[PDB]
């Protein structure tokens, strides 16, 4: 069975089995019967991060728990999402429904026990500020487990599920606390016109919005996976010294002496908006998105990306590093060995 469908990229590779969990004990079961069939077992949400590389030899299960809960008190509105919920259209409810704090982190696609995951981030705001904690199942016992967010481990890009909790278990739900007083978060790009008493959370999601829709690809249109490799962090003498001879690149200096680049910059520095390997190409308004232009095979997709990067890594000795993960055959690969 397809693939296709299920990644938002369109890349057309197989899978033994591919099935929809719409409850918990559902996907509980079809974890146990792959697994007991020594087959490997693949979550997803909407396959909106994810680069099939072959043919996967395991089953598929595609989180479908859906339902929201709200649980009021008297700071804050919390809610208990199941995992198989979109993303925008929690987004765009929960602002209809009169709690706002999720408009920064609009039309991010997706579900919500994904999430958590990447700690999902755009214009000033990640997962973790609105995450009170994330439920899941350890596939591997049925044991029901809860995290905080702290215990979530959240970092750019980065959580606990990305390492020690990976393939042990699969989110459920996901518990995110919105404030009463709303607070809204105009510190990123043109969301710095907008002014903080004036502004309602619904032209922050415009704001945020348009943005979005003026630079990122529809996977409507030609599937892509967002942006492919992460903004590069370097040491501050690097920073300084990328600095001295390209003095307008986009840099944003950690506390501790350290720099983010874009990586989105160095891309479109090297002249790769446009650049096609195969069905893949460099996406012109927005760099960091390889997108798949016409019936993209994977290969298509690393050569670019292998290519992207080495340009990068010639002309500014900064060696990028995939936000998308890679899955071959038997589960996920490491990205940067498959690109390098
Ligand atoms: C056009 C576009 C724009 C994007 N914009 C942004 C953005 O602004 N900011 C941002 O941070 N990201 C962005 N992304 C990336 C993407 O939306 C996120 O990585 C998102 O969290 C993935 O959601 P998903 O449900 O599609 O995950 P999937 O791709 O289905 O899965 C992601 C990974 O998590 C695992 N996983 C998925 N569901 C579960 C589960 N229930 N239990 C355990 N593991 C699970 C999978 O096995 C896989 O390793 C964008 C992507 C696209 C196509
Ligand atoms: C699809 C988007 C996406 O996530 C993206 C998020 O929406 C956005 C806003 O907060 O910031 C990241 O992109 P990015 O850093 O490129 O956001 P941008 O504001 O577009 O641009 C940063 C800098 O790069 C420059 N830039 C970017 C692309 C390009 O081709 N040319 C260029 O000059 C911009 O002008 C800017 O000064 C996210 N990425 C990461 C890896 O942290 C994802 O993860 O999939």
């Amino acid at each position: 069975h397809s693939l296709k469908p299920w990644n938002t990229f369109g890349i057309d590779h197989n899978a033994q089995h591919i099935v929809c969990a719409e409850d918990e004990q559902q996907l509980l079961n079809a974890w146990q019967y792959a697994t007991a069939e020594g087959q490997p077992v693949l979550i997803l949400g909407e396959g909106s991060n994810v680069l099939f590389l072959e043919d996967y030899r395991g089953t598929v299960i595609i989180n479908r728990i859906k339902g929201i809960e709200i649980h009021d008190e008297p700071d804050a509105w919390y809610l208990h999402v199941g995992a198989g919920e979109n993303w925008h259209r929690l987004v765009k409810y929960t602002l209809q429904e009169g709690m706002p704090g999720l408009e920064n982190l609009a039309l991010i696609p997706g579900c919500v026990g994904s999430s958590p995951i990447q700690n999902i981030g755009a214009y000033g705001v990640e997962l973790q500020r609105v995450c009170a904690y994330v439920d899941s199942v350890e596939l591997a016992t049925g044991k029901q487990v809860r995290l905080t967010a702290k215990e979530c481990r959240f970092g750019y890009r980065d959580s606990i599920f990305k390492h020690e909790y990976q393939d042990r278990f699969a989110i459920v739900a996901v518990g995110l606390r919105l404030p009463k007083e709303w607070q809204p978060v105009l510190t990123y790009g043109d969301l710095t016109r907008l002014d903080p008493t004036t502004v309602t959370p619904q032209q922050v999601f415009n704001a945020v919005c348009h943005m979005r829709t003026t630079k990122l690809p529809d996977p409507k249109v030609n599937g892509n996976a967002g942006s492919f490799f992460k903004n590069p962090v370097v040491s501050a003498e690097t920073a300084k010294a990328l600095l001295s001879q390209f003095p307008t690149a986009p840099n944003y200096p950690q506390a501790d002496g350290s720099v983010k680049l874009a990586a989105g910059w160095l891309i479109d520095q090297c002249q790769l908006k446009g650049m096609q390997i195969g069905g893949a190409a460099v996406h012109r308004q927005q760099a960091l998105v390889l997108i798949n232009e016409d019936n993209a095979k994977s290969e298509d997709v690393v050569q670019l990306a292998h290519h992207v990067r080495q340009k990068v890594g010639e002309k500014f000795n900064v060696w990028l590093e995939p936000e998308v993960r890679f899955i071959g055959a038997s589960g996920e690969v490491s990205a940067v060995e498959t690109i390098s």
